[PDB]
């Protein structure tokens, strides 16, 4: 594996000689390195082609939204050409880009106190600014129905009915909770059909850890995982950061007591979001900014036990029951928003009020 990933590093126009490739991160979709050199480091991933297998239309949009960011003078992610050219390269049988690794800074995957996820707010509340210059038409869906809810269930549904390794009946209150949460999972895709909830070009992956953080200052400095631009609602940015970033634990933490929809957090978070989009958001977006903490998590939550009773395809996984524990998380932040949901819906209120 060393040697295939110096060779994949040898058709990149890096400047250093490299003098190590180390898998980075904890990434469930892409499978990513750090490569040290004796001068720069940078990012080397090998793009999932299983999940996106329209490398070209994927690349195009990293292109067209990186250098639209430079244009404006933001930093970004920095691609690194290959020798030939271009901006990524098929090599023995795997799909890889390049990165500039972005430096001095600070990544979380666990909310380490309220400033950092109210700063985490203004910076995705910026982004929805920054794609706001976008018409839906320049980018293109990477991944179909990625936020649609209920094509996520009839998703569940078929991973159900095929139960591959009988995992089902390990896991029922799981799927008891999804089933009996369909009639929820509507309410955005029918504002966006109807009208009712404007169509914008939105991030769609606002977990906490694709934030990159000045190590110095805390000041956001870059947003990363540009994979998913694509046109969607604000609601689907805002409820999946509620969702990663209001939790009092990990994804996958295995202890369930650790587990908590924190308000305070969710109020944090608020702030600096809507500080960013006050005079923009309408009022129907407005109303649905709590529930969408509670849509984004029932999605994500299907998702991984979908996965898990798949024999975990989608997401990577450590051990087999790591899907399984992930949905569990997801369950127990639901349970507690929908317990939590005048407290949620008066602070969208009171953040409304002050900015
Ligand atoms: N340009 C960069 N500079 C510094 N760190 C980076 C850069 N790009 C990615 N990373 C790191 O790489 C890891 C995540 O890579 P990412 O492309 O977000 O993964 P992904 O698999 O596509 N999505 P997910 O698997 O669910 O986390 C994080 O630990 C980041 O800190
Ligand atoms: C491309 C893709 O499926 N990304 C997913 C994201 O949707 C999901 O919310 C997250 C959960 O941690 O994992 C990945 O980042």
């Amino acid at each position: 594996t060393n040697e295939a990933l110096f060779d994949v590093a040898s058709h990149f126009a890096l400047e250093g000689t490299v003098d190590s490739i180390e898998p980075y991160g904890d990434g469930h979709i892409n499978t990513t390195y750090l490569v040290t050199t004796d001068g720069p480091r940078y990012i080397l991933q090998r793009m999932n082609t299983g999940i996106f297998p329209d490398t070209v239309n994927l690349m195009r949009n990293v292109e067209l939204v990186t250098s639209t960011l430079k244009a404006q003078g933001k930093e970004t992610l920095d691609i690194v050409r290959t020798t030939s050219g271009d901006t990524w390269a098929e090599i023995d049988g795997g799909a890889w880009r390049v990165y500039k690794f972005i430096e001095h800074t600070m990544s979380y995957n666990l909310v380490p106190n309220p400033d950092v996820f109210r700063e985490a707010g203004r910076a995705f509340g910026d982004f929805q600014n920054f794609l706001s210059g976008f018409d839906a038409n320049q980018l293109t869906e990477t991944i179909a129905h990625f936020h649609d809810t209920p094509h996520r269930f009839e998703d569940f549904k078929k991973a159900l009915a095929a139960d591959e390794l009988g995992r089902a009946a390990g896991c029922g209150p799981e799927i008891e909770f999804y089933l009996s949460h369909a009639d929820q999972y509507a309410v955005v895709m029918d504002g966006l059909r109807d009208g009712s909830i404007p169509l914008r070009v939105t991030h769609n992956d606002t977990k906490l850890n694709n934030i990159l953080m000045d190590a110095t200052t805390g000041k956001a400095r870059a947003i990363i995982d540009l994979d998913t631009i694509m046109p969607g609602s604000m609601l689907f940015d805002f409820g999946d950061s509620i969702r990663f970033g209001a939790s009092t634990a990990l994804e996958d933490e295995r202890d369930l007591d650790k587990v908590h929809f924190s308000t305070e957090l969710f109020r944090a978070y608020t702030e600096g979001f809507v500080g960013e989009l006050r005079d923009s958001i309408t009022a129907r977006e407005a109303e649905l900014l709590p529930f969408s903490g509670n849509l984004l998590t029932m999605e994500c939550g299907m998702r991984f036990l979908a996965d898990y009773l798949e024999g975990d395809v989608y997401f990577a996984t450590k051990y087999p029951e790591h899907n399984l524990v992930r949905s569990r998380t997801q369950i127990k932040l639901v349970r507690e928003m929908e317990q939590r949901a005048d407290e949620t819906r008066a602070i969208v209120a009171d953040v409304m009020e002050t900015t």
